[PDB]
C-alpha cells in the first residue's frame, strides 16, 4: 500500500494509478515569470463563518481535520470557480526540516509545509460523484513558512499528541478554519489533480500568494506524528508530499500582477 517511504512512495504510484503519468497532474512549481496575471480572474469568495469541524485524525499519510458538508456552512466562491463548493476537510504536508515539505513550489523555493483545504462542487450531489468529474474539486493550497505563531493553529497542534498513530481520532468541534487564512487572498490557479492515490484529475487548485507564518515551536508537533499505528514500527510521519510534477501542455494564472 502507498506512502512515501522508498518502497511505496510517488515513484511508485502509477503502477495502481496510471493517472500519476496523466496531463493534468499536481503539485507543480509555479514560475511567476510565465504564471501570468489574468484580469478575468474574480477575488475569491471564502465564507466560512458557519465551518462545523467534526473530528481529527491519523490516516497513516497526513492529520486530516472534518467538517460537516451536509448544508452550504463553508463554502469556496468566486475566484476561478463557476458555482459553490462545501469544504469537506483539510490537511497538511510537511517536511523532514524546514527547508521543504510544500507540495506546490514558487520559482523552485519549497516551504516548510502546505495546508490543503479540500472543497466540492455542490452541484454534483455528493463528493464520490465530485471526484469523477474535471471540474469536481477545489483545492485552497495555503503554504507554511516557519516564523511567528499562527493563534489559529494552536488548536489544531494542541491535540496531535493524541493522533500520532495512524488510525486515532479524536473529537474536534467548533474549529473555525478563517485563522488558517493568511491576509491576503492574491492567488494562483490552475488545472489538477489530488496529489494523493486515487490521483484523480479532478481539482481546480487555488494556491495562495502569501504564506502563513507557523512558530517553530508550531511546525514541529507535527513531526511528532507516525506513519505506523500503534504497536507497529515507529516511522515518523514527514516529508508526506508528492514533488513537483510537470505542467506539460497548462497554464498557471495569477490573479494579481
Ligand atoms: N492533497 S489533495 O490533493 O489536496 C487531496 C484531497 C483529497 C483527497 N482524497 S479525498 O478522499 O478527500 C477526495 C474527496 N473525497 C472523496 O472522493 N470521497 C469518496 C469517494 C468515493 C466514495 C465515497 C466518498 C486526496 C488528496
Ligand atoms: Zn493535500
Amino acid at each position: 500500500h502507498w506512502g512515501y517511504g522508498k518502497h511505496n512512495g510517488p515513484e511508485h504510484w502509477h503502477k495502481d494509478f496510471p493517472i500519476a503519468k496523466g496531463e493534468r497532474q499536481s503539485p507543480v512549481d509555479i514560475d511567476t515569470h510565465t504564471a501570468k496575471y489574468d484580469p478575468s480572474l474574480k477575488p475569491l469568495s471564502v465564507s466560512y463563518d458557519q465551518a462545523t469541524s467534526l473530528r481529527i485524525l491519523n490516516n497513516g499519510h497526513s492529520f486530516q481535520v472534518t467538517f460537516d458538508d451536509s448544508q452550504d456552512k463553508a463554502v469556496l466562491k468566486g475566484g476561478p470557480l463557476d458555482g459553490t463548493y462545501r469544504l469537506l476537510q483539510f490537511h497538511f504536508h510537511w517536511g523532514s526540516l524546514d527547508g521543504q515539505g510544500s507540495e506546490h513550489t514558487v520559482d523552485k523555493k519549497k516551504y516548510a509545509a502546505e495546508l490543503h483545504l479540500v472543497h466540492w462542487n455542490t452541484k454534483y450531489g455528493d463528493v464520490g460523484k465530485a471526484v469523477q468529474q474535471p471540474d469536481g474539486l477545489a483545492v485552497l493550497g495555503i503554504f507554511l513558512k516557519v516564523g511567528s505563531a499562527k493563534p489559529g493553529l494552536q488548536k489544531v497542534v494542541d491535540v496531535l499528541d493524541s493522533i500520532k498513530t495512524e488510525g486515532k481520532s479524536a473529537d474536534f468541534t467548533n474549529f473555525d478554519p478563517r485563522g488558517l487564512l493568511p491576509e491576503s487572498l492574491d492567488y494562483w490557479t490552475y488545472p489538477g489533480s489530488l496529489t494523493t492515490p486515487p490521483l484523480a484529475e479532478c481539482v481546480t487548485w487555488i494556491v495562495l500568494k502569501e504564506p502563513i507564518s507557523v512558530s517553530s515551536e508550531q511546525v514541529l508537533k507535527f513531526r511528532k506524528l507516525n506513519f505506523n499505528g500503534e504497536g507497529e514500527p515507529e516511522e515518523l510521519m514527514v516529508d508526506n508530499w508528492r514533488p513537483a510534477q510537470p505542467l506539460k501542455n497548462r497554464q498557471i494564472k495569477a490573479s494579481f500582477k
